[PDB]
């Protein structure tokens, strides 16, 4: 019913070699196929994070709920998004270690705090110079892709759909810098 698409050679492939291996043109190429119900991108921008007079250049990454497990990331503090928050387009944010250390130089716990992603307020709900938000929260906002969710059409076997997706993307890159997850 749902096929996610991530950059990297497989699950856990953290290598920043491939972090933009997915393009918007790939999105258009996917949407154009019969078995595709929809294809929502997960977009990422460079922005400036400000909190009580401190400002750091950072990267807001719109991701899905499973992004951290997919790249084998563990949480120093807090949780990840749940699907009511992803579908509610809620404004919650996960910091990485360095964003936390510089916008909150010595605070004991940070979950509940409110930072300003660009000019949109976001509530810190966890910690893992990058910050992550629900892709639905960022979809309305020069950028790149870090994930693609592909909803399949009814009547279509998701496996042969996954194989046509895989041969599509693989035919459009000249590499296999990506991997899929058929959920």
């Amino acid at each position: 019913n749902t096929i996610d698409v991530y950059p990297g050679n497989d699950f856990g492939d953290d290598d920043p070699q491939y972090q933009q291996a997915l393009k918007y043109d790939d999105l258009i190429a996917i949407q154009k196929q019969p078995w595709v119900a929809s294809a929502t991108p997960a977009v990422s921008q460079n922005l400036r994070l400000r909190y009580n007079n401190v400002d750091v250049a950072a990267s807001a990454n719109g991701v899905s709920g499973d992004y951290f497990n997919v790249y084998g990331m563990t949480f120093s503090e807090g949780n990840t998004f749940n699907q009511e928050q992803l579908n509610g387009r809620a404004q919650v944010v996960v910091l990485d270690s360095n964003t936390r250390r510089q916008l909150f130089p010595h605070k004991a716990d940070v979950v509940g705090e409110v930072i300003l992603v660009g000019n949109m307020p976001a509530r810190v709900i966890g910690v893992a110079l990058r910050v992550w938000l629900p892709y639905s929260t960022m979809s309305g906002r020069q950028s790149w892709l870090n994930s693609i969710t592909v909803r399949v059409k009814e009547g279509f076997d998701s496996a042969e759909a996954e194989q046509q997706l895989t041969r599509l993307l693989s035919l459009r890159h000249g590499k296999k810098d990506f991997f899929t997850w058929n959920m």
